């Protein structure tokens, strides 16, 4: 019943790296540092986890846009405390 570690690593980062709240969305470039995985596998795992509702979208005015992780995603951080 743990996740697991391969894609779920993104969700790890956040998790002890205090990136978790609706107000501040990161960036894939950030993320692609601190995720030890480059720029395309960190943007296919942000595709899948819309789908699982962790992570959800802002929108692009000249900047491009970033992705903010839910409150639901913290519960399943809770669980692995």
């Amino acid at each position: 019943m743990a996740v697991n570690k391969n894609e779920y690593k993104i969700l790890i980062m956040l998790k002890e790296n205090q990136c978790t709240t609706e107000l501040k969305s990161f960036t894939y470039t950030k993320l692609c540092n601190i995720s030890k995985l480059s720029m395309s596998t960190v943007r296919r795992s942000i595709k899948k986890f819309l789908e699982l509702q962790y992570v959800k979208e802002g929108c692009k005015q000249g900047i491009s846009k970033t992705f903010y992780i839910t409150p639901n995603g913290i519960e399943k951080l809770k669980s692995i405390m």
